[PDB]
């Protein structure tokens, strides 16, 4: 199976955190492929610029709904509104996160909660609300994560906890959908350092690593999700996918199912 | 180095989720070794029975403070009170969990939030509140997890997400303590199916597998934490630790540290 930009022509796609960074780049790529898109983020001014650029790029349709993912009711209602605007949904791309800064963890529990709320909870809420429509189109969900969701590095404990949580939850959902024969795919995207101005600003004077181009990253996420792959790794080093792939875990998961009462699903 | 019960003689230890299961068995073990102990759980009546048995068993002292870990203030204050009571803290064992039954996930968002609150948030709250005392005695922290915190299995998405989150948060904390030269150890205990009433009852008719004895499990957790091991695996199969150990991750974490500005530590 090889990718062809035709696979997204006419598709109905939602993209969160599309105001800038990887999100904005995915909007552009989806637009050049003739897809229908609905974007979201906090700033209405920023969303308007990208939506304009989207039609200008060939988007079969482009719209935006500004709001904060800290509000679960908004996250939930966002999905249904987007669904109505496009008359369905083929692909959901959960990409947004809350403002994170690098620092050794001290206290600030309220910060950890906000991180788990926006980075994790809003994702389960949106995926839950979008599943009905996704089941109708045998759609897909792309969950944006990072190396920090597969490994540990200092100064990002909260962020790291939220990304690990995403793997735990959605990997379970993926196998439940598959075990109950529902044709909806879940692609976890493991991203290394990307040259977004947010990232660069944040690791300045702290991290030395080389960053990858945000445009190609955006493309690989689209490709892997359209190809219904379980996981997509994108990092400068070709060793990252092999060192973080965890083949031992795959073996354990396969054999674990043999203990379940097959009548439960 | 090898373990010797004398390593806990006189040690000041906190154990959550101590009214039953593995937590109760840990209380009995710490007691026989002559440790000071303060237990917690929701059942006041239940805690009473165990603290009494602890004194009989030979505890240097034993107290209990009933409460719900769904309350972040009760969680942080439980640690301060317990600390005052023993005059310090040597070991913190985070073992409590909110209720969860096996079931294919659907849309129980309030449950998910509750699970992350109890299973994860309260844990960071307590570890934060306890760290100052642990720093004075170069103490340890044991965070109880399960196979579901290293791998994925159907019907426990919420639980699994909270356990993955613990790995991400605490492995970061562990490495941060280490690079700043603070001598406090963090032991993640990965448990297979344990022979507790709650477990056996919850998997009935759903999962058919062999469980390990709760008493030996408790003893291994204590020995591992006492020896300051980073991780402890306790399961039927001797292959489990190897398959879930993720050596690739350990390699990636080692190499990534090289890109950090050591002045920040
Ligand atoms: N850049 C990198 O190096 C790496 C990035 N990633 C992953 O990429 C994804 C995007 O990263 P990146 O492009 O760098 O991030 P950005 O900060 O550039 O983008 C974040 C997006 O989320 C939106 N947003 C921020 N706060 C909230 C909120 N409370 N509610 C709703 N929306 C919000 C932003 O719009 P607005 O602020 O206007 O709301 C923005 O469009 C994430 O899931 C991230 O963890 C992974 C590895 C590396
Ligand atoms: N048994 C097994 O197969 C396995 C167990 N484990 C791990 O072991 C630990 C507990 O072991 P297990 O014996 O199975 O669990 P149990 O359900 O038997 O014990 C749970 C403990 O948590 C307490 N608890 C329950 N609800 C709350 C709450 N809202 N606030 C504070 N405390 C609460 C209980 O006290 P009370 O009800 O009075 O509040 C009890 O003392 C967990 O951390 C778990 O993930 C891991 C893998 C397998
Ligand atoms: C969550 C308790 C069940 C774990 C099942 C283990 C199958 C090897
Ligand atoms: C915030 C994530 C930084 C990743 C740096 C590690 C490079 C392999």
């Amino acid at each position: 199976e090889e990718f062809r930009p035709e696979m997204l022509q006419g598709k109905k796609v939602i993209v969160t955190g599309a105001s800038k960074g990887i999100g904005r780049e995915m909007a552009y790529h989806l637009s050049k492929m003739g897809a229908h898109v609905v974007l979201t983020a906090r700033s209405e001014e920023g969303l308007q610029k990208v939506v304009s650029r989207c039609l200008e790029l060939g988007a079969a349709s482009a719209h935006y709904i500004a709001g904060t993912m800290e509000d679960m009711t908004f996250a939930e209602q966002f999905i249904v509104k987007a669904g109505k605007l496009m008359g369905g949904l083929d692909m959901l791309i959960l990409n947004h996160i809350t403002q994170t800064s690098l620092s050794l963890f001290h206290d600030d529990i309220h910060s950890v909660r906000r991180v788990m709320e926006v980075n994790f909870l809003s994702y389960v809420v949106m995926s839950t609300a979008a599943l009905p429509m996704l089941k109708q189109s045998n759609g897909s969900i792309a969950v944006i994560s990072s190396l920090a969701g597969k490994m540990t590095q200092p100064m990002i404990a909260p962020y790291s906890a939220s990304k690990f949580a995403l793997d735990g939850f959605f990997s379970t959902i993926r196998t439940e959908l598959y075990i109950t024969k529902v044709n909806v795919s879940i692609t976890l995207c493991v991203l290394g350092l990307i040259d977004t101005e947010t990232a660069m600003k944040e690791i300045s004077g702290i991290i030395n690593a080389q960053a990858s181009p945000k445009e190609e990253c955006a493309l690989e996420i689209i490709k892997g999700t359209a190809l219904r792959k379980s996981e997509v790794y994108y990092d400068k080093s070709p060793l990252t996918p092999i060192l973080l792939g965890n083949p031992g875990r795959k073996i354990m998961e396969f054999f674990s199912l043999r203990y379940y009462n097959k009548d439960m699903f």
